């Protein structure tokens, strides 16, 4: 039943994070951590594909998506498994993360241990703008912190 | 059925290494790559339980050991699952990584996805030592890098 998960946020940059999972049995994944270091307002933050950290944040490769899905927040129907929405930092630059989530998992196909956690530059848009970006990044831009997800005690 | 992960080997001195691992199917695990910085000679090298980074090596926990049994070399029947043995570093304190191995995974219950990968400051007696420290370190004493073991392309 009982699954837990941790990830250490670390960028070039001054965000760092600690970021905690809990699933209880088929419940929902209950995700609960802090980021610091952010520019006060909304924030991406996805599982994307790889726990590859060869090239810092860039090998983490794509948003996780073994259902060949477009981009979207975390309550649409259209969504990416990875697609956590956004983080909102207030002017201390820190965000409360407080998400429960049904479509990721710590364990079977929808599994996040071993991918890497990211959160990025700028608000995701949801998978609500005009242009092609928002339907595969919800443009969120740059990746400013990442870290694989690993289990947890 | 092919799976890949690897590890970035990172510690608080001159240890690093990128670890690649590869599985078909349920068949063994290659485990290759490089690990420079170290000592000439054998080091203890070992999957430990946790993918916990929020204490540098130390909140990986122990060896990887999911059937409860005690320390021993990789050929041994009594081993940890974790308990991949020794690597060399010659004059120049690189160690060539060349381990296939059949207790651990990329899937399954033996999956080491979201676990540590770790290298020691010391040999791995192989559970030989006839202390009870041997039962489960094999006396490899300190971690110099670890990293979390991701899901690789
Ligand atoms: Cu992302
Ligand atoms: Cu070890
Ligand atoms: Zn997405
Ligand atoms: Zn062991």
């Amino acid at each position: 039943m009982e699954m837990k998960a941790v990830c250490v946020l670390k960028g070039q940059g001054p965000v760092e994070g600690t970021i905690h999972f809990v699933q209880k049995g088929s419940g929902p994944v209950v995700v609960s951590g802090t980021i610091t270091g952010l520019t006060e307002g909304e924030h991406g933050f996805h599982v994307h594909q790889f726990g590859d950290n060869t090239q810092g944040c860039t090998s983490a490769g794509p948003h996780f998506n073994p259902l060949s899905k477009k981009h979207g927040g975390p309550k649409d129907q259209e969504r990416h498994v990875g697609d956590l929405g956004n983080v909102t930092a207030g002017k201390d630059g820190v965000a409360i993360v407080s998400i429960e989530d049904s479509l990721i998992a710590l364990s079977g196909d929808y599994s996040i241990i071993g991918r890497t956690l990211v959160v990025h530059e700028k608000r995701d848009d949801l998978g609500k703008g005009d242009n092609e970006e928002s339907t595969q990044t919800g443009n969120a831009g740059s990746r400013l912190a990442c870290g694989v997800i690993g289990i947890a005690q």
